[PDB]
């Protein structure tokens, strides 16, 4: 419905400034852009789902994500694809793993602390029906 087309869209707003801050963080710019085979050729070999921030950016516009839980999916796919790349002690792996924890880490908590429950709720209930 229109009642049910506003509530989308007030997800999308908000889904895009959730990820506009993560995407700005420092701590987070490994993460911000898909892995250049060119830079990483191996890549494309361990990660069979690769994940970012712009692609995350992508699909909030082609209306990808209809729940909270729906983005919150590809965010810890973002999270467990570096933990996958990057297994080893050595701190080049020690570094990136620090980083996404703190992503997904940072991406819940931002969600408990601003995002209404019901409106988490209602969204769920709207994508049940279809
Ligand atoms: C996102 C990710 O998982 C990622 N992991 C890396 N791991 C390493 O470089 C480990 C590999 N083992 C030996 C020690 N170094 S680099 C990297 C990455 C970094 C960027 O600056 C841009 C980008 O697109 C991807």
């Amino acid at each position: 419905s229109m009642q049910e087309e506003d509530t989308f869209r007030e997800l999308r707003i908000f889904l895009r400034n959730v990820t506009h801050r993560l995407a700005i963080d420092k701590r987070f710019r490994v993460f911000t852009k898909p892995v250049d085979p060119d830079e990483v050729p191996d890549y494309v070999t361990v990660i069979k789902q690769p994940m970012d921030l712009s692609s995350v950016i992508s699909k909030i516009d082609l209306h990808k994500y209809l729940t909270v839980k729906d983005y919150l999916r590809d965010i810890d796919l973002i999270c467990s694809n570096a933990l996958e790349y990057n297994p080893d002690r050595d701190p080049g792996d020690r570094l990136i793993r620090h980083r996404a924890c703190a992503l997904r880490d940072t991406a819940y908590a931002i969600i408990k602390e601003e995002l209404d429950e019901d409106f988490e709720q209602l969204c769920e209930e709207i994508q049940e029906s279809r």
